[PDB]
């Protein structure tokens, strides 16, 4: 049964509710974004009308075979009508495709529901700038302030700066990312062309990244791996057992692995700085983790809902523990009385 932060009151609408079978008063279905957790029950034989955006159409339409006449594009930053109501989607700063949905009500009250997002002072510049929002669905993945981490641009800066040192000292080095969804490939194309070299990649993980609109990507992708010193592999074999075997595989073209698993938020974060960052190593193979996070940090959430005001939040994330609901409510007062709203 469908739970009550994904149901928009007032509406015959839901938000990333497709586990559920056939929701009781739904005529609209939206999703926010191509991540599994959140479109889990759509494909082929999905009937109902879907709106998104044009990039999540796109993997809908390829990577889970939805009917076309079902997927309903809609472009970002612009007032839509649907079945009577208006609604505009904007940027979340997450995974490519990823929005977050205004919804201006037939009684005057207006709800914003950010899906997942990385809250940034851009936001502040939208659409949402001097609108008024009663309901707030908020993100709210990282909402303590322990949850610290670097910006991504200090986190690529790292990640180029770390393998193009290798591959200069040793020509013969392959650099190795890890993927186990869409997200973060900035990691994987900043490294690629600092080094000159396209992203090769397994036929599955190429037909996920021509569904992305990134300008020039025909360019930047391979399926021939050995044209390639930086490859794709499943996050779940960048470990020493699965980095020793794909080093096999390229037939002694190469003598040495680097490899990055790009992680969320670790409690490394609290203690290491980025630039302190040291590798896992066995021999001729070394692996870093990286948080490159596509979720607000503590502060950043904390600075977009001051800004905001909303009258009342509704968390998404972390609302199954009586303590983990007690913290997260404890803080939004905080932020109330701090602000003056
Ligand atoms: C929202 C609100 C509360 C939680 C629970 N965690 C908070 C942070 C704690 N922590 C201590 C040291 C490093 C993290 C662990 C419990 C999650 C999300
Ligand atoms: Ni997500």
């Amino acid at each position: 049964t469908c739970p009550f932060y994904k149901k928009i009151p007032g509406t015959g609408f839901t938000v990333d509710a497709f586990q559920y079978g056939v929701v009781e008063g739904c005529t609209a279905y939206f999703l926010t974004h191509f991540h599994s957790d959140h479109y889990a029950g759509l494909s082929k034989h999905f009937t109902f009308p879907v709106y998104c955006s044009e990039i999540t159409g796109n993997l809908l339409k390829n990577k889970l075979h939805v009917q076309e006449q079902y997927i309903h594009p809609l472009p970002l930053d612009t007032e839509c009508i649907v079945n009577g109501v208006k609604v505009v989607l904007l940027d979340a700063n997450h995974c490519p495709g990823a929005v977050m949905i205004l919804f201006y009500l037939p009684n005057g009250t207006v709800i914003l529901h950010t899906g997942d997002f990385r809250a940034d002072p851009s936001m502040e510049r939208s659409l949402l700038a001097d609108q008024k929002v009663h309901m707030l669905y908020l993100d709210t993945t990282y909402c303590s302030p322990e949850y610290t981490f670097p910006s991504q641009q200090e986190v690529i800066r790292f990640a180029i700066n770390t393998a193009f040192e290798a591959v200069t000292l040793n020509p013969h080095a392959l650099v190795v990312c890890g993927t186990y969804s869409i997200g973060k490939e900035k990691v994987f194309l900043a490294i690629a062309d600092v080094l000159g070299s396209k992203v090769g990649m397994s036929q599955e993980k190429y037909k996920t990244l021509q569904c992305l609109n990134i300008p020039e990507i025909n360019s930047l992708i391979t399926t021939d791996m050995c044209s390639s010193l930086v490859h794709l592999l499943p996050m779940m074999q960048i470990n020493f057992k699965g980095l020793q075997s794909h080093l096999k595989k390229c037939g002694g073209k190469y003598n040495q692995i680097l490899a990055f698993r790009p992680t969320g938020w670790t409690h490394s974060n609290k203690f290491t700085r980025i630039a302190d960052v040291i590798p896992q190593t066995k021999g001729n193979i070394s692996i870093y983790g990286i948080p490159y996070s596509e979720h607000s940090s503590y502060l950043e959430m904390k600075r977009f809902v001051q800004w905001l005001k909303p009258q009342k939040i509704i968390p998404t994330v972390n609302v199954g523990t009586w303590k983990s609901r007690s913290t997260m409510e404890k803080y939004f007062r905080e932020w109330k009385l701090e602000a003056g709203y």
